[PDB]
């Protein structure tokens, strides 16, 4: 048969660095 | 025959940005 | 019929720590 649907989205990425001084 | 399941779920996004100085 | 396609990535990860004082 043909191919499903896409999948979800994946979640949020990973949290930024600490920010500069 | 009938479509294939869904595909599978995405990955993470890209890291957040830097935090406030 | 085979899975469908991965999902997208997710969005953008949220923000870093505040930096240091």
């Amino acid at each position: 048969g043909p191919p499903g649907p896409p999948g979800p989205p994946g979640g949020p990425g990973p949290p930024g660095p600490p920010g500069p001084p």
